[PDB]
């Protein structure tokens, strides 16, 4: 049984020669040599079984990633676990190894306009498929966009994903939320549970802005500071957009703020392609009803060199800790001999 950083890796003998990569609240990640398909692979040790929310997230991802098949969405190649529930303490998810992610890339590299266009194309192409399955990713951010040495992009981390539920999207003002702060749509802080496809388009808009300057566009330091940053650039909402917020606490908060003028995109991004900034504007629309949809974004002039709806496929099949351990056990059975 190989060891890495105070953790066993029961992955062998198929997978050998491990090197550490990263870790989190309930898992660790290594590269490894796969002896059957003769390549290095990524492996994620997940240890969720003590906690119901980690169980929920592990199960969501497995179920989604096994149903999905798309060039721009990370797949699962293998799952390794003990042969019985009783002996199962960890799950290892095997996936294609990717050179880097967009978070690491943006911290070190200037992107050409051609790179930005191609990355945005692939994000939206993957997202078209995700949304066509009635799924919302709900945590799109640069670190969840993996890249290989030829700049092919795959969306990962479906642990916060939900089935879309637009009729049950409304909530009160300043209702707590789980997804990453800098990529949260303004409506999350006002009146939305993040159950609509528009939540994901806002995150893509933020990612686009961050590709243009190598800096997050809305770097809030805490829940309501996030709205502060958004309004600092978009300006005060229009009368019509306020009228769509019927919740009085959310409405009256916005009414309380001094007038702020829109910062023009071409002032924030003086070297950007004008067509990129037109698409940016449409993704970072304050009102989610007016916000561009994935399929319209793909059809936008900025992406004209790539747009091809016949090669932008859709999904064929849209969608306690003790029982969730069993469902994880059931869902991973197909990888056993
Ligand atoms: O598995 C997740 C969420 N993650 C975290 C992650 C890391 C890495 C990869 C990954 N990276 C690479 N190439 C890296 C090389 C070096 O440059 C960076 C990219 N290639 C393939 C994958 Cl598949 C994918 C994921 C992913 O899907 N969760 C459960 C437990 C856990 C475990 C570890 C960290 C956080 C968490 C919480 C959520």
């Amino acid at each position: 049984p190989e060891m890495v950083r105070g953790q066993v890796f029961d992955v062998g003998p198929r997978y050998t020669n491990l090197s550490y990569i990263g870790e989190g609240a309930y898992g660790m990640v290594c590269s490894a040599y796969d002896n059957v398909n003769k390549v290095r692979v990524a492996i994620k040790k997940i240890s969720p079984f003590e906690h119901q929310t980690y169980c929920q997230r592990t199960l969501r991802e497995i179920k989604i990633l096994l149903r999905f098949r798309h060039e721009n969405i990370i797949g699962i190649n293998d799952i390794i676990r003990a042969p019985t529930i009783e002996q199962m303490k960890d799950v290892y998810i095997v996936q294609d190894l990717m050179e880097t992610d967009l978070y690491k890339l943006l911290k070190t590299q200037h992107l050409s306009n051609d790179h930005i266009c191609y990355f945005l194309y692939q994000i939206l192409r993957g997202l078209k498929y995700i949304h066509s399955a009635n799924v919302l990713h709900r945590d799109l951010k640069p670190s969840n966009l993996l890249l290989n040495t030829t700049c092919d992009l795959k969306i990962c981390d479906f642990g916060l994903a939900r089935v879309a539920d637009p009729d049950h999207d409304h909530t009160g003002f300043l209702t707590e939320y789980v997804a990453t702060r800098w990529y949260r749509a303004p409506e999350i802080m006002l009146n939305s549970k993040g159950y609509t496809k528009s939540i994901d388009i806002w995150s893509v808009g933020c990612i686009l802005a961050e590709m243009l300057s190598n800096r997050p566009i809305f770097p809030g330091k805490h829940y309501l500071d996030q709205l502060n940053h958004i309004l600092g650039i978009l300006g005060s909402p229009s009368q019509e957009d306020l009228n769509c917020i019927i919740n009085l606490k959310a409405r009256n908060y916005l009414l309380s703020l001094p007038h702020k003028n829109k910062v023009p995109w071409n002032r924030l991004f003086p070297n950007a392609d004008s067509k990129a900034l037109d698409l940016l504007d449409k993704m970072l629309t304050f009102n989610p009803h007016k916000r561009i949809e994935v399929e319209q974004a793909l059809a936008h002039p900025y992406l004209e060199q790539y747009y091809d709806p016949s090669d932008e496929p859709i999904a064929e099949a849209p969608f306690p800790k003790e029982k969730l351990k069993e469902l994880i056990f059931e869902e991973t059975a197909r990888f056993q001999p």
